[PDB]
């Protein structure tokens, strides 16, 4: 059983470095792509009421502002180019719950392409600096539009690699534990000889 311990302890350590290269790698990545997706996602909170109570009352809607606005709501479920559906769809107190609650792999392809060629359309149009001057309110969403679908396809890059992982990582952990239940043997031993 003592030769059987470290016969695992070795393959339990290599399969780790093995866990570490890819996470490392794959945390390199979510740095290089999230903290972003994050920076956003807070502006969202940090928001005010008066900013966008104000202007959801507006008569007409400017350029920029139904610009980096409408795509947002094919992003969010009724996909509708009508402002007054921009109206009664952000008219929710609930919105202030689903402001956040988005996430990224739910976005679909063609849905990521319409928004690619919205953005070669909206290219100048979406500049946080340049949108926020339209309103306080705007310059926090446009970047997190931006963040959403850069993940978008790159995160499928992820796909491989993290279910790679979710294996590496579930029969590590399943190993160790076949691991633990030797050692304890061996030591249940040791003092029933002694």
């Amino acid at each position: 059983q003592k030769t059987e311990l470290e016969r695992l302890k070795h393959r339990i350590a290599e399969e780790v470095v093995k866990i570490e290269e890819r996470k490392n790698k794959i945390d390199d990545e979510l740095k290089e792509v999230q903290p972003l997706v994050n920076e956003a996602k807070l502006a969202v909170g940090n928001i005010k009421p008066e900013s966008l109570s104000e202007i959801r009352s507006l008569r007409m809607p400017p350029d920029v502002i139904r610009d980096i606005l409408e795509g947002v709501l094919r992003l969010m479920g009724i996909f509708d180019t009508s402002w007054v559906s921009m109206k009664s769809f952000l008219a929710k107190r609930g919105v202030r719950e689903d402001i956040a609650t988005f996430d990224a792999r739910n976005i679909s392809k063609e849905i990521r392409e319409s928004v690619e060629e919205l953005l070669f359309k909206n290219k100048g149009s979406f500049d946080p600096k340049n949108a926020k001057r339209a309103s306080t309110a705007a310059a926090p969403l446009a970047a997190w539009v931006k963040a959403n679908i850069q993940y978008s396809h790159v995160l499928e890059r992820i796909h491989p690699l993290e279910t790679e992982q979710a294996g590496l990582e579930s029969n590590l952990k399943k190993t160790e534990d076949r691991k633990r239940k030797l050692e304890e043997l061996l030591n249940s031993v040791g003092q029933k000889v002694s």
